[PDB]
């Protein structure tokens, strides 16, 4: 069974956390961001995702701080408007899946291992049937080419992730 992402209902979040100065921890997310996924009960090995993520949608809550996220020191919006992430493996793992997959980011591509977990499934109040997901993950900047060095505390950025699906 596949899935398509509550885009329209913004029943899907990418948050993340960095720190800052290492004194204390910057929150932000990605407000435009899509995709899909498989998920087979059955057949678990058929089970895939991709989403495409616009990188100017970055949103830590300060209009400054953001527009040089933006800029060539940071995300470099300019020269690459999106992110990636495709699935290649999902792996059962204890209570969890680990889906490795390909993250392209600031025009680098590198492999990304989301730790995830059924959050909850069933029908819905309006007919359609849902299936709903966290995950966790990390990067190092310096892997995706991100040139700024931000101190010795904040090479890594933390990623909470959160998908409601529709299936199909
Ligand atoms: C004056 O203004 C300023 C400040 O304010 C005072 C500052 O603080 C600062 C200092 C700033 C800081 C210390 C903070 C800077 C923050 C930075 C650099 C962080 C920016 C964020 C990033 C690089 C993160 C990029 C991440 C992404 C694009 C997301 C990548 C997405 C990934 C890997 C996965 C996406 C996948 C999904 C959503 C699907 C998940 C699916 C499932 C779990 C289940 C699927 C189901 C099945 C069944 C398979 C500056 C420089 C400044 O100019």
């Amino acid at each position: 069974a596949d899935y398509k992402i509550d885009k329209e209902g913004q029943h899907a979040f990418i948050e993340f956390r960095i720190k800052h100065l290492g004194y204390s921890w910057l929150y932000g997310r990605f407000n435009d961001f899509d995709g899909s996924f498989t998920f087979d009960e059955k057949n678990p090995s058929a089970d895939k995702v991709k989403v495409t993520i616009n990188t100017n949608s970055v949103d830590t809550n300060h209009a400054e701080r953001d527009k040089h996220l933006r800029s060539g020191d940071f995300l470099n919006v300019s020269k690459n408007p999106t992110a990636t992430f495709e699935s290649t493996e999902v792996k059962a793992n204890g209570d969890s899946a680990d889906i490795t997959g390909n993250l392209t980011l600031n025009g680098v591509t590198k492999p990304v291992t989301i730790k995830a977990k059924l959050i909850g499934q069933g029908d819905d109040p309006w007919g359609g049937y849902r299936a709903g997901f966290e995950g966790s993950a990390t990067l190092k900047l310096k892997d995706f080419g991100i040139k700024m060095d931000l101190g010795p505390a904040s090479q890594e950025v933390e990623l909470l992730l959160s998908v409601e699906g529709i299936r199909q």
